[PDB]
């Protein structure tokens, strides 16, 4: 029963509607109401109201565009907040209810042939690391996280039956205030955000939600272990860590220079000082205890021995205040010797804090220890000094060029011409060399200098600020050895985890070969210290060969690497990229984590949280708890109860599925002559590049994000389904339909794969897709349009047939329902966006000036549409 | 049905009990449980358990005393918080429900012979000014306001039925944390607090409750005017103002020197900058509007004309940050020229803020205007630059000495010997003199210099920092003229309101004569600018002549002054002292404000909020709303519907009552030879002076507070009832009992007076009173003890008889019930305090050292007892 949800959306829409009424017009509200009516009509076949819609939109003046677009965008905004409130609300989906953890724990516990020590060890070895990434379509100048927390609080309070009418009146008064705020507090970036801006949004997510969320997650998790298993993890064990790529990822982004990284690195520390100060203030005042242990008194001895815990907190406050002061100078561009007690490592924070905990426990003040201090202890290890460690990522190709240029300058030869055996020879030689290689005062090209400067920032930064060096486009063993050489030349004192990123079908296919050669080099083996971390690029390989082939390729590569590393005694860590079924969030993700080759999470969960899903996965502290709890259950279950190995005939169905699907996908994307011209007309791809959407500067050249995003705006969702159904119907046509059904029933990998198409098919919309062709595509490309649309119609059948259902994502009614709601609310943004694109595109055709009203309205729909559709890849 | 209240106290006591169990013992919990059982028994007649109680207490070791006392004190603490939660809770007494205002407003509205314009004018002329005073028994080193706000929030959330069990578990987890905090976070001042400390507690009350409370009160009040009367007061009208005496009152307090006042004056400004900054941060970020009026754009014109409201807030932020910086230097003792934009006046804050409001309204952003800005606009006028204006107060006697010393130094004569006609002559002469009088570089005595220095601080401070100069002990017209002379010599540019404080029966009796002579002097008349403000000292006159005579004297004096000023065309402002029926809080206060001579609140409500009642009247923001709402209703009703004038025979019953009562009261307090010796034995009076309770340094010499407080600890409540009943029974005995009953039925002054004895009789406790005599008083004084106790037994009868009831404060069941609960919880503190006093008093007798454990336990009971008993005078 989704009645409460329906009530809330209606309510919020009434207050929003009121606000627009007050604000500036009843005219705009009529505009809005006419467009929905007319669009609903047109869809239901009325071809008279289709004309009326077309003339209605063409008659909108440029001064109506933005308000209309914002209007539609606001209603969608209210729907998602109603939707998200419902999810954590105990009388609704209840996402954050601690049973999520307990259900997993009970299942494990009463499973024969599962020793209790086996379960304990899996618990003690848990590890999660969530890597935040930028939001591709964040359209405003300042983060709205905190406002959202407030709107949700107001809804929580109104949920209480028995609320005295005066309280209700008060609550509604603030609610009205808050909605008016957003209608009138309009901010629209005029210029492309910068890596620092994006890095800043990530700090907003940390302070408005992760800061409270992680410790609550850790408290609940701990209560559940004791209740169900009979023990609590030790205080020193904090299995969660947050990392960011913001200001760390330079892959394809000129604007993320070594200077910016240096800066962002600095800012994080400034912000950790900001948040750590608030924690310590509280502690300085609340720890008025005077009873301490011999050991703790020793640690202060006299002076502050009459207010011991307060002493240690007072010291740290100063030490934090000192380093704060230092970093604001550095941020300003002022160089000045660093203070006596500058903070650089988490141990410097941990140490004293842990001292208090111990004496408080020892001395009978357990409940005080396990309160605010415990929360601070865990934030120390979860976020610490750097607040959020960053990851650096550059293409392999750029490292080759840096090293080629170097070698020709030195007269040694030209590294980018040598065979791969030669490069390894050269790299192992130099890696063992005690004489330097990088010329004292050199004059390389801009590019090369950037490569060199960035390793200098890495080297310069305090150990533990940078999590890893990711090599996008890794193809050979020399690609990994290359960055180790550069880091050595940059003077690095510690071992920095380097990770190849295989993100193509063939790279995926060669991945296990690439790593066994690497593991065979004794020098390499001893440098990683029994730990490797690979990165699987599902999203980019999917752009390469289609999702089915991509998926199967990934399945196979992880299975081979798990095995190879096991032989070799290396603790493998699979690093997951963006989207896919692992980035679905919620139940589907739990399913997806469990549907990976056995071994797969033995070395932890490390994932790239997609930018556009942060609100939906970590948007509020309770959603954070849900998300971390969901994942934690998946780790323990996947490690204690792995999926079965596929039957050999299944493997053969996958090979063939994979071939047919890749074959059909490339047929259109690469081989077909009309595609590109089609693609640039039917989707807003070109304009996604021009507008100020991401920090990167304004089919093989494109990147996954822009590929996926452009097709989602169009509503066809092309990238996430294309050859899958076609190959599946063909296998059905050989009478192997019952094997397909067994695979689905018995092989997690396969149901999960099939699951994922349904959701995509659930959000896709062929009426809208066709609407864009009619408004934006030239008549000669219409045939391709219908062709691709009919391909999809036929693919839902086969999938529905294999799944033995008639509705579409029938095992997930809440998600199905939530998709249904957003789909109606997103509807008119798509209807309006087609008019914008047409207005915008004819101005340029008529060699005219980019009207700011038309572009800003366009930017609103793009962000609206992206918000309603969430994950589509 | 007080079931929910009973549940909550039980719950909180269980968690507290748990906490002591964990903490350090089951032994202490046994100690606690034994004392209650044994004390309940002993009271119910069991004279075997009375022996057992006496031996039980004597056997407590000094290491058990404090924990036991704290224990009992904590339970009482939880009861008051349960009690206070209940009061504002909508499913309980509901103190803050806006109907309080509406009921008054409806009554007025449908009252014939009450023009709507008459009501509007009374509304537009409302005025309240609450003067905060120090808390006589604040025992800890840091304010606990904020913790209390939290405990109450936890209780609010648990009140919601339908709370998911996980939420309940979470809530209880914090609740446990918070209770443990207080059990273990023990602070006990070791040394007398200082005026700055006391001034600091007042800032805690302002930020934790008044800051939110005043604007909410103003919002509710405004919603109610529009709903019931059809109009809202204008934005510029903020009828409430908070003032403090902390660091302003030197009456009898050496430690409040001109230096300290200077300091406190400075600190307030520092704190207003602190709180005003938080308001402006919010505004700087939320006012992103770009549409402004001609006028507003003009005010910025270019530069910030692309972010206008944000401009003005950014300017003010800087200006605030500037003056903040300045004051922290001055606070430190550093003198340095003051910054360009130093803030000194509320207009400097008001101006810009009001500019935004106007354009926001003008431009269609009404809802944004009436939100956070409106809250800041009202705090500007309510608290402003100084945060809380202070009042200065010195005795008249000290001004005489300053001026005598001056005059003998100058060879002019000796002012403190001249008749009163001469002094006025001298004062009017000098007040009109253009030649100075105060010697350029003089050498007076310490005292005189203090008097001179303080007027210098007054003069030096920015206009609007000081509300008024109060003259305690004012007896003649020269007393008021004296301070005007001194202020003139101190160089003062504005007219400073001076107020005589009549606080004796004869001064009260002469008060109207004193003011008509003052008003007859043309010079004086033109200097006050049609405004005088008198201060009535009910509490001290009661110490002089007993409560009945005091009350009647006050009634008569206000009636005469109202009349005199009306003739003369002067807007009189009665300033109310401490306690009495006006300081009862809640319903009784509303009754009491209404039972004052007609005219009485025409010039506003100005009251001295008693220190020990702040938690109960302004402890939380919703209690603030209740308190201000209650008072506001009383003002409008008292001004539009005054009480009837007393029948002449009533006036004659009052005269006689007054005489008999004063006669019996002085018989004991002054005339009786055993009283003083009795008094110092039976009450903890001597120890209230020695211990570090107030900031003042360690029967006629005593002050009201210490008089009242000492008798409240003893439980006899002597000061608040003594001769009243005795005179009343005597008048009954002449057969005038039916006139007494008509007076009560028809004369508000009289029922109110009678009401007030009941409450006192309700909290008094003759079993305990007698217990202290038995443990602390020498056998020869026992007779006086019983005599005074039997006096009270007989006084309840007569009062009950006149009131036509059998229970005691039967018209107020909630207050009756709440008194009943606190009485049981206070019970054991009184039982323990007798043991402490005996232990403490024999140590000194045995010329021994003040054991710190015995004194600290004693300090806990004193504060406990004072907390449970609230207002007793
Ligand atoms: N995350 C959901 C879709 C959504 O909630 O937008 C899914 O993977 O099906
Ligand atoms: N203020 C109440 C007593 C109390 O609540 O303690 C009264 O004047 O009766």
């Amino acid at each position: 029963q989704y009645s409460a949800l329906r009530s809330n959306v209606s309510m919020l829409g009434k207050v929003l509607g009121e606000t627009i009424k007050d604000a500036l017009g009843e005219h705009i509200l009529e505009r809005v109401e006419t467009i929905r009516k007319l669009s609903k009509s047109s869809r239901a076949g009325n071809d008279a109201n289709r004309q009326e819609l077309l003339t209605t939109l063409q008659n909108l003046s440029n001064d109506e565009l933005l308000p209309v677009a914002r209007a539609f965008s606001q209603f969608l905004n209210l729907a998602n907040t109603a939707e998200q409130y419902h999810s954590i609300s105990p009388k609704g989906e209840a996402a954050s209810n601690p049973e999520v953890i307990a259900r997993t724990l009970r299942k494990l516990k009463n499973q024969p042939e599962l020793s209790e020590d086996t379960i304990k060890k899996a618990v003690e070895s848990l590890s999660l690391e969530l890597v935040l990434t930028a939001h591709p379509t964040e359209i405003t100048r300042r983060t709205l996280i905190h406002k959202m927390v407030e709107v949700n609080a107001c809804l929580k309070q109104l949920d209480n039956k028995d609320i005295a009418d005066y309280e209700h009146n008060q609550l509604m008064r603030r609610l009205r205030q808050l909605i008016a705020q957003s209608w009138h507090t309009d901010e629209i970036r005029k210029l492309r955000p910068s890596p620092v801006d994006e890095a800043k949004w990530g700090f907003a997510v940390v302070e408005n939600s992760l800061w409270q969320g992680v410790p609550n997650y850790l408290r609940e998790l701990n209560e559940q272990l004791e209740e169900n298993l009979g023990y609590k993890l030790p205080v020193e064990f904090v299995p969660v860590r947050f990392t960011s790529w913001m200001g760390g990822d330079r892959d394809g982004n000129p604007n993320v220079t070594a200077d910016i990284t240096r800066h962002v690195l600095l800012l994080s520390r400034w912000k950790a000082t900001d948040l750590f100060l608030k924690d310590i203030q509280v502690l300085v005042s609340e720890l008025s205890m005077v009873e301490a242990t011999p050991e703790l008194l020793a640690l202060v001895g006299e002076e502050g021995a009459a207010e011991p815990y307060r002493y240690l907190m007072k010291n740290l406050r100063s030490r934090l205040m000192a380093t704060q002061a230092w970093l604001e100078a550095r941020l300003k561009g002022e160089e000045l010797p660093k203070p006596e007690g500058l903070l650089t490592q988490n141990e410097e924070l941990w140490e004293p804090l842990y001292a208090c905990y111990q004496s408080l426990q020892a001395c009978g003040m357990g409940i005080i220890a396990n309160g605010d201090l415990l929360d601070t202890l865990r934030r120390v290890k979860c976020f610490g000094v750097p607040l959020v460690r960053i990851d650096i990522r550059q293409e392999s190709t750029r490292h080759t060029e840096a090293l080629g240029e170097l070698t020709r300058y030195l007269g040694i030869g030209d590294y980018e011409s040598w065979s791969e055996a030669d490069k390894q020879a050269f790299l192992i030689r130099e890696l063992n060399s005690k004489r330097p290689l990088l010329p004292r005062n050199w004059q390389p090209s801009a590019e090369t200098r950037e490569v060199l400067d960035t390793c200098q920032v890495i080297a310069e930064a305090p150990q533990g600020s940078i999590a890893a060096y990711v090599i996008s486009m890794a193809k050979t063993p020399s690609d990994v050895l290359a960055v180790h050489l550069l880091l050595k030349e940059a003077g690095i004192g510690f071992a920095m985890p380097v990770a190849p990123l295989f993100e193509t079908l063939d790279d995926l296919n060669n991945a296990n070969d690439v790593m066994t050669q690497l593991l065979n080099i004794d020098w390499y083996r001893g440098l990683i210290q029994g730990k490797q971390m690979v990165m699987i690029g599902y999203s980019d390989s999917a752009k390469d060969a289609g999702v089915m082939a991509a998926s199967w390729a990934q399945y196979q590569a992880q299975d081979a690497l798990i095995k190879t590393c096991e032989k070799a005694g290396i603790e493998l860590t699979l690093f997951h990229g963006r989207g896919g079924s692992i980035g679905r969030g919620g139940a589907p993700a739990h399913a997806a984590l469990l549907s990976q080759p056995p071994g797969s999470l033995k070395g932890g969960l490390r994932v790239t949280e997609q930018g556009e899903m942060i609100r939906f996965k970590y948007g509020l502290p309770e959603i954070t708890v849900s998300s971390l709890s969901l994942y934690t259950g998946a780790i323990l279950e996947a490690n204690l109860l792995p999926p079965p190995e596929p039957k050999e005939s299944w493997r053969r169905i996958m090979d063939e599925l994979s071939v047919i699907s890749c074959d059909v996908y490339r047929g259109y994307v690469r081989e077909n002559k009309d595609f590109v011209p089609y693609f640039r007309s039917a989707t807003p791809e070109q304009e996604l590049g021009k507008l100020p959407l991401g920090s990167r500067p304004a089919v093989e050249s494109l990147r996954a994000i822009p590929w996926i995003f452009a097709w989602t705006q169009n509503r066809l969702m092309l990238p996430a389904w294309l050859g899958a159904g076609t190959a599946l119907q063909k296998v059905v046509e050989d009478g192997k339909q019952s094997e397909l059904e067994a695979m689905c029933r018995d092989w997690p990998f396969f149901s999960t794969r099939l699951g994922m198409l349904e959701m995509v098919f659930a959000k896709a919309d062929l009426w809208l897709a066709e609407y864009y062709d009619q408004r934006l595509v030239d008549k000669a490309l219409w045939p391709l349009g219908k062709e691709l649309r009919n391909l999809q119609e036929e693919d839902i059948k086969v999938v529905l047939a294999i799944a033995n259902d008639s509705h579409l994502m029938a095992d997930l009614p809440w998600i199905a329902e939530s998709i249904q709601l957003r789909n109606i609310y997103t509807d008119p943004l798509n209807v309006l966006q087609a008019e914008l694109l047409h207005r915008s595109r004819q101005a340029e055709k008529e060699g005219q000036e980019p009207d700011p009203r038309v572009e800003q309205a366009l930017m609103v729909t793009i962000a609206g549409i992206a918000a309603g559709m969430r994950n589509t890849g």
